[PDB]
């Protein structure tokens, strides 16, 4: 008992005993031991060792160093050793591995809780936490002596934690890159955005049903911002004739920048410069005519350098180089487009001939026209057809003998020939969605109250020009084929009555067009959705769940909601904004007396019932720091129940990156994180935990719970 030899024997035996606690269990039963039993046997061994060392030193002699080196050998193998090689520190490493393995299972279950609630922010955070665990902290699992023990940890705990992670690869990839693409365009780096969108595009097809809706919007939103915020570009240059060329832009150009100074033209492969005389821009701003002093040479290519141009309201163009090749066309035939001409003081005869090459292709420009007429010519191209029945016009191509000959043309006053457009409009916006109540939604889904709902028609005359100055309800009229469904006034005014489909028709005398207009059923309450599956709160505390109301399509339906508890003795309940107002409410439940009840969310005809069970929670056992940027410190009992709140009393400390200050609204206190690292949450002199910030986004550090470093 007292004799050293006995102390050493038993210490040796007890140190191995602690290792047998786990290893014999796994081998013989295929089950893990109680972790309490392992900890007990572990702490008993550490004491047994320490007592033995003390006893051996007390006795001394030659047997001292033999006993000491032997005891240490067992201890460093079976029990504990800092930085152990495989086979050493057996119990200590198993404790670390079992604690890590169960933590992975808890993390796997927390991730699945978010995947079911369709929460994407919480799922991504938990994905990133466990991706680190599965790849970096897997080293803990590798330290375990016992192949059976190592495998049973993997199978029981890691396998399902790995499998859930790997089926979520694509969902997070898309959510990451779409955020990165949105962040690139804000920083003004377009090369990152296109690389990110390419990666988004290839992986959206593979995402799970868990976030498919929210991810699809996220993907398209990243595309939409990229299209809008993209550099304006000179598309092409192309010749018009021997002295002018057309330039097309991707975006509408600023008139002030479209000036000769900014256009530099050279003969390609030479230093022969051609100076511009003028720049004329189209009314849209997508094309421009650049005219030159010098004559382009038939067959030759030309280099157009474009500096210092600008977008309409927007930003600068890329200094671009674009080429064009001048090719003098060869006219062969010429023809009047109609047997008739409009009535007008000045009829531009050039607009009424078509020129062709011998192949039969139209020649849009390049040539010059000479005219003779029965009528007097102004600027060699305009004639006066007013009051006339017919005219003779002879069109020749200047240098050529290509001629129409004398052609007799009827004069015909402009009349409606075709209905160029017919659409339902409100406040000059084209409407896509219309309800029988009256509300009209545009191409995206943004309804307008200003402007009255009418029909809009434009018409083209027999010469294919738009008819101007024409009044709805006078020159042309609108009517309905289904008056019970939809009512149309002569001018086009619409007042719909019942959902369905009505055929609407316009007429300018004999010219007509018929368009169908579908009127959708009035928005009605379909679904009352609840944020929380079941509410568990401490007696004398509050809990919040969000109530969202839906219509039959899947949009925000505005409505009144009254909420009631079964028993005010066990739980009392209240709703935000008196129950009136919005489509999206938050509901507060207060604990009164331990037990169970159910809550009733009522709206008009439909209802959803939510379980509420209040607990009389125990004393303060822990303090949680939560991120909800805003920040809170919760007092929490043994069960995880939030009982008490000490965001107040607590202090936060650490060129300084972040501003931090105490902030109170009504009574609820919150700490706020601003900008110009790691912060330290303290209560008195005690440190409660650390928070890591990044340059905006913050997460609370989880403490090192390992028995071995690295």
């Amino acid at each position: 008992a007292t004799d050293v030899a006995t102390v050493v024997s038993q210490a040796k035996a007890q140190m191995k005993e602690a290792y047998y606690t786990y290893s014999h269990t796994v081998t013989e039963t295929g089950q893990f031991p109680d972790i309490k039993d392992v900890y007990a046997a572990y702490n008993k061994a550490k004491q047994a060792y320490a007592n033995a060392v003390a006893v051996v030193n007390k006795a001394g002699g030659a047997k001292k160093d033999a006993y000491l080196a032997d005891l240490q050998a067992i201890y460093e193998t079976y029990v504990f050793k800092a930085n152990p090689k495989s086979g050493e520190a057996r119990v200590a490493t198993y404790i670390d591995a079992y604690n890590y393995a169960t933590k992975l299972d808890k993390m796997r279950q927390e991730l699945k809780a978010a995947v079911d609630a369709k929460d994407l922010k919480k799922a991504e955070e938990l994905y990133h936490k466990i991706s680190y665990e599965l790849k970096t902290r897997t080293v803990i699992l590798d330290r375990v002596y016992g192949q059976s023990t190592r495998e049973l940890l993997r199978s029981t705990f890691k396998a399902d934690a790995q499998a859930l992670r790997d089926r979520l690869i694509y969902d997070i990839t898309v959510a990451m890159k779409a955020r990165e693409a949105q962040d690139a365009v804000k920083a003004g780096n377009l090369d990152k955005a296109k690389a990110a969108l390419d990666q988004v595009n290839q992986y959206v097809s593979k995402v799970t049903d868990a976030f498919k809706a929210e991810l699809q919007k996220a993907a398209q939103d990243a595309k939409a911002a990229y299209e809008a915020a993209l550099t304006p570009k000179v598309e092409s240059v192309s010749a018009i004739d021997s002295t002018s060329f057309k330039v097309t832009f991707t975006k509408p150009v600023d008139k002030a920048t479209a000036i000769p100074k900014n256009f530099s033209i050279t003969l390609k492969g030479t230093e022969t410069k051609l100076y511009p005389k003028s720049v004329e821009v189209s009314e849209s701003g997508l094309t421009a005519t650049v005219t030159l002093y010098d004559t382009l040479v038939d067959g030759k290519t030309y280099t157009v350098v474009t500096s210092g141009l600008k977008d309409t309201a927007g930003k600068e163009f890329e200094t671009s180089t674009n080429e064009f090749t001048y090719n003098k066309p060869v006219p062969a035939s010429i023809t009047f487009n109609f047997n008739k001409l409009p009535e007008d003081s000045a009829v531009d005869l050039t607009k009424y001939v078509t020129v062709k090459d011998a192949a039969g292709n139209v020649i849009k420009s390049g040539f010059e026209l000479e005219f003779t007429s029965s009528e007097k010519l102004t600027q060699g191209k305009f004639i006066n057809t007013t009051g006339k029945k017919s005219v003779i016009v002879n069109a020749t191509v200047k240098g050529t003998n290509v001629t129409t000959g004398n052609v007799i043309l009827a004069v015909e006053d402009e009349k409606a020939a075709e209905v160029s457009e017919l659409k339902l409009t409100k406040d000059n916006k084209e409407v896509v969605t219309l309800y029988a109540n009256g509300n009209a939604f545009d191409k995206d889904g943004n309804q307008i109250s200003s402007g009255t709902l009418t029909l809009t028609a434009k018409f083209k005359d027999q010469y294919g020009n738009e008819l101007t100055g024409k009044v709805a309800g006078t020159d042309y009229t609108f009517e309905s084929l289904n008056p019970e469904v939809l009512v149309v006034a002569p001018d086009g005014s619409v007042t719909p009555i019942v959902p369905g489909t009505a055929l609407v028709k316009v007429k300018y005398g004999e010219v007509t067009k018929t368009i169908p207009v579908t009127v959708k059923a009035n928005p009605v309450l379909e679904t009352i959705a609840v944020d929380s599956t079941g509410v568990s709160v401490a007696k004398g505390q509050k809990a919040t769940f969000k109530v969202t109301l839906k219509d039959q399509y899947g949009n925000k339906f505005t409505g009144n909601v009254n909420v009631t508890s079964d028993k005010t003795e066990t739980a009392t309940v209240s709703v935000s904004n008196s129950g009136i107002g919005q489509s999206e409410y938050t509901v507060t439940v207060n604990g009164v007396a331990e037990g169970s009840t159910t809550i009733t969310i009522k709206s008009g005809t439909k209802e959803v019932k939510v379980p509420v069970n209040v607990v009389a929670g125990g004393p303060v056992a822990n303090y949680q720091i939560k991120v909800l940027v805003q920040l809170k410190v919760y007092a929490v009992d043994a069960n995880g129940n939030i009982v008490g709140d000490i965001t107040n009393d607590v202090t936060i400390t650490s060129g300084v990156i972040v501003n931090a200050s105490k902030s109170t609204a009504n009574g609820d206190t919150v700490y706020v994180i601003t900008d110009n690292e790691t912060l330290t949450v303290k209560l008195g002199t005690v440190t409660l935990g650390t928070v890591d910030v990044e340059v905006l986004k913050a997460t609370v550090v989880t403490k090192k719970a390992d028995l071995i470093e690295l």
